[PDB]
């Protein structure tokens, strides 16, 4: 039959193949990814109406010298083999870890936040106002302590009710940088999604040179764009990592305490 597939991505050491061995147990295949010795691992476990499969994808810190592990992480996730995604993140490190986080929100692809480690969070003192970081992600969060198992059965619930998340406002970039993403989006393959041409468009600009293979036609008119971004502003580029973590500081301080 046909599984609803799932993509469990995450950054380094934030519990995930815990989570992983946690859904899964024995029911599971170690293999590698194509043409790279790098392992590729997935497994099969049941909801209460989907029988899923779940493939875990290497920890990674953003999608943009570089390794593999980011790299195959990347294309995973721009392939659509997955119907959605579960982003597993440390709770004693949201702001380090909600730049992935955004990230995968700006391609628009559907997942549910696993909120993990809050017990070291707890430990670290820190407290998440889950409902309050839902609504700023425009996602569904699930609190988790994928050692001890817990919310692992309202983690499967979320599952079940996997539904396109809610298209607020993440980061605000300068009206320049979105005309240019856009102008670059235009000029791509029509077969994919608006969302990701408008979000390769932005990495290109930033400076990502692997999104330029995905881009088609645009990857030509990357010197007229970036040429002229910069008579209207200074390093462009750096003008759009700051408009992310201004967004995560932002998020974090009112949903960390
Ligand atoms: N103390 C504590 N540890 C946790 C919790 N959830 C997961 N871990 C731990 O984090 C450690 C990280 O291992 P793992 O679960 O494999 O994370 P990972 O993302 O697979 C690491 P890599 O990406 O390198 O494979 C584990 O020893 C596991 O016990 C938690 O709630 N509390
Ligand atoms: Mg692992």
């Amino acid at each position: 039959m046909k599984k609803l597939t799932i993509g469990l991505i995450g950054n380094p050491n934030s519990g995930k193949t815990t989570l992983f061995n946690q859904l899964t147990g024995s029911r599971q295949r170690v293999g590698n990814w194509a043409g790279v010795t790098v392992e590729r691992k997935e497994g099969q476990f049941s909801t209460t109406d989907h029988q899923v499969t779940l493939v875990d994808l290497p920890g990674t810190y953003s999608l943009t010298q570089t390794s593999l592990d980011e790299q195959i992480a990347c294309h995973y996730i721009l392939s659509g083999d997955a119907d959605l995604l579960i982003n597993v993140v440390d709770a004693s490190n949201l702001e380090r870890n909600l730049y992935l986080t955004l990230q995968l929100l700006e391609l628009g692809i559907p997942c549910i936040v696993a909120l993990n480690m809050l017990d070291i969070a707890e430990k670290q003192n820190i407290r998440i106002e889950i409902d309050a970081l839902s609504a700023r992600l425009g996602c569904p969060v699930i609190p988790l302590v994928s050692t001890r198992g817990r919310g692992i059965e309202a983690l499967k619930l979320a599952i079940d009710r996997y539904k396109a998340n809610e298209n607020v406002e993440l980061v605000h970039y300068a009206q320049p940088l979105l005309n240019e993403a856009d102008s670059l989006a235009k000029v791509m393959p029509s077969d994919i999604p608006l969302k990701q041409r408008r979000w390769l468009g932005l990495q290109m600009l930033e400076g990502d040179i692997y999104s330029r293979a995905y881009a088609g036609e645009a990857s030509q008119h990357l010197d007229a764009a970036l040429a002229r971004l910069r008579n209207e502003m200074d390093d462009p580029a750096l003008h759009i990592a700051d408009a992310r973590y201004q967004c995560i500081a932002a998020i974090c301080d009112v949903v960390s305490n």
